[PDB]
């Protein structure tokens, strides 16, 4: 489906926790 998606979810979510 995605490439970078999985690396947005891994942190992007958590750099504005």
């Amino acid at each position: 489906e995605m490439r970078l998606s999985k690396f947005f979810r891994d942190f992007i979510l958590q750099r504005k926790k």
